[PDB]
């Protein structure tokens, strides 16, 4: 149990960090530029395949595996229909991430996208029948400022050789921020509404996710893809991004299961701070004054959020 939590967070933290800069890299240095829509779609395919394997391991046998697929996919059309909503919303979110990093510096993206933290807290209280004390709300905005400081970097020195539309990038992030809170909390509500396996829920969602993301690939880029090919512009780094997005999505679902969507934001900030401090001590990595102050705010916000809060009996007695 202890090791699984350590492996989930160090995987989450290395993947999320590497993901943004690697994605930015692939969008700015290529001559032949791949279709972002296709990478989002292939990510859904990989997550489905890994989730299927994890369900086989969890069920423990081919017969129990087949039985679970039959009851929970073939036999649960309403669950498939419900989870099509976050699949639609996530298809937009993940495509907006590529659009934004095509047009903005990674650090500009990272700071702005942290607005998902208060968004996700609001979605949580509105959709999950939960409350936050006034002190907890303070801690949520404190966390947001802390991670903003943690992520604040000087702009990259490399000159960009492709056209950029930063305003389009900011519009993309604004959409992604709204998507992040709504789809994550929607998935959480479905997951915690029954004892159905996490891996069943992921399979249920990725099935519609593959359909929606491929349809979006067709509608956005179908004509140019018939000309250039679906995998036009793919490189080792494009696959690296897809792999990172796949692992990151799977571990996101795990963190939501064992904690919640608000704790996800606190735990990711703690992991970024601790892994950065580890790299200072192990490798002499240099940090900024912004990071140092943000780290303290992250620490205080975690402390404040966990402090002990009658006015929420419906919350604690039934979920
Ligand atoms: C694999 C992805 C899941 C797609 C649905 C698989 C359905 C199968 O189930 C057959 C069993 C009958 O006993
Ligand atoms: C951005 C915030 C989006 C808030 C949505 C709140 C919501 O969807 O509440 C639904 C309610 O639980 C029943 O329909
Ligand atoms: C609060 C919400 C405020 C943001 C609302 C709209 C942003 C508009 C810009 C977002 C653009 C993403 C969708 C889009 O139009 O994609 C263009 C693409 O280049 C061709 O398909
Ligand atoms: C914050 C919301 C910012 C919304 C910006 C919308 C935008 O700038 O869109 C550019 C347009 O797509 C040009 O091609
Ligand atoms: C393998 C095939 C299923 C894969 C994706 C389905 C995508 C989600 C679409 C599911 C729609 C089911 C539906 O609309 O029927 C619901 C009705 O309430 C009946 O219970
Ligand atoms: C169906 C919805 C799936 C979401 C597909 C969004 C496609 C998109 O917005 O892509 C713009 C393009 O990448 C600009 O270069
Ligand atoms: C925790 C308080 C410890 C304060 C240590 C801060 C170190 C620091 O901010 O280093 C910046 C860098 O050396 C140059 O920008
Ligand atoms: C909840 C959930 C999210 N995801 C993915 O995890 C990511 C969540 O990103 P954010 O924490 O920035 O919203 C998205 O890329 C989404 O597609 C997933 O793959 N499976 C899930 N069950």
């Amino acid at each position: 149990s202890l090791f699984f939590k350590l492996y989930c967070l160090t995987v989450m933290t290395l993947v999320a960090a590497a993901y943004t800069v690697a994605l930015r890299y692939t969008r700015t240095t290529a001559e032949e530029l791949y279709f972002s829509t296709t990478a989002v779609c292939i990510t859904e395919v990989i997550k489905l395949l890994i989730s299927v394997g994890l369900l086989a391991k969890e069920t423990g046998s081919l017969g129990r595996f087949k039985a679970s697929l039959s009851e929970n996919v073939l036999g649960s059309p309403k669950e498939l229909a419900k989870l099509s909503v976050p699949s639609l919303v996530y298809a937009v979110q993940n495509n907006m991430a590529f659009l934004a990093l095509s047009n903005l510096d990674a650090a500009v993206y990272q700071v702005t996208y942290q607005l998902k933290i208060p968004c996700t807290a609001l979605c949580t209280v509105l959709m999950l029948n939960r409350t936050l004390s006034k002190l907890q709300w303070i801690s949520v905005f404190m966390l947001c400022g802390g991670v903003t400081l943690v992520q604040w970097k000087p702009a990259q020195a490399t000159k960009v050789v492709v056209a950029q539309n930063p305003l389009l990038g900011f519009g993309a992030i604004a959409i992604a921020v709204l998507c992040s809170g709504f789809a994550g909390v929607y998935f959480e509500k479905v997951l915690k509404s029954s004892d159905t396996s996490l891996w069943v829920r992921n399979i249920q969602m990725y099935l519609s996710g593959i359909v929606v993301t491929l349809a979006g690939t067709y509608l956005s880029d179908g004509a140019e893809i018939q000309e250039k090919g679906f995998f036009y512009g793919y490189t080792y780094y494009v696959w690296f991004v897809i792999f990172l997005a796949s692992v990151g999505g799977l571990y996101t679902s795990v963190v939501v299961k064992y904690t919640d969507n608000i704790m996800k934001g606190f735990s990711a900030a703690a992991a970024i701070v601790l892994s950065t401090i580890a790299s200072v001590l192990l490798f002499g990595l240099q940090i900024t004054l912004s990071f140092a102050l943000g780290a303290l705010l992250v620490c205080v916000s975690i402390y404040l959020y966990g402090l002990p809060r009658t006015s929420n009996s419906l919350e604690v007695l039934f979920q």
